């Protein structure tokens, strides 16, 4: 997990609002997100990771253990059951609710942290840099 830690820039975003309006995000916020660019923070203590999303828009933060399921509130006000793991080097991220699922997938690739959003047939590719 260490190679993640830090705080990482959006630099490019491809299909997000393919993926908004998949889980059925209106079209106003669409709008303001689709210009906004977030500053993710990644930190560890202990075995307890913690990842905040930071815009003018909205603010996220969740705290977690690797492996052990969470509640949580997503930006878009779903109350999900998550998961994070590791898998062949990448972070995985799964959301349940409803009986649907979407997964949030990190992997570093020469050093840019690549950010790979499912649900449904949508898929959006979002790029942070190390700051
Ligand atoms: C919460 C801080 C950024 C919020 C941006 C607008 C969110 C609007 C609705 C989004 C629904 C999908 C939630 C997950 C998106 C993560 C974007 C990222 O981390 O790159």
């Amino acid at each position: 997990v260490d190679a993640f830690l830090g705080t990482w820039k959006l630099v490019d975003s491809k299909n997000f609002d393919d993926y908004m309006k998949s889980l059925g995000v209106g079209f106003a916020t669409r709008q303001v997100a689709s210009m906004t660019k977030p500053t993710t923070i990644i930190e560890k203590n202990g075995d307890i990771l913690t990842l905040k999303t930071h815009s003018t828009f909205k603010n996220t933060e969740i705290s977690f253990k690797l492996g052990v399921e969470f509640d949580e509130t997503t930006a878009d006000d779903r109350k999900v059951k998550s998961i994070v793991t590791l898998d062949g080097g990448k972070l995985v991220h799964l959301q349940k609710w409803d009986g649907q699922e979407t997964t949030l997938v990190r992997e570093l690739i020469d050093g840019k942290l690549i950010l790979t959003l499912t649900h449904g047939t949508a898929v959006c590719t979002r790029t942070y840099e190390k700051e």
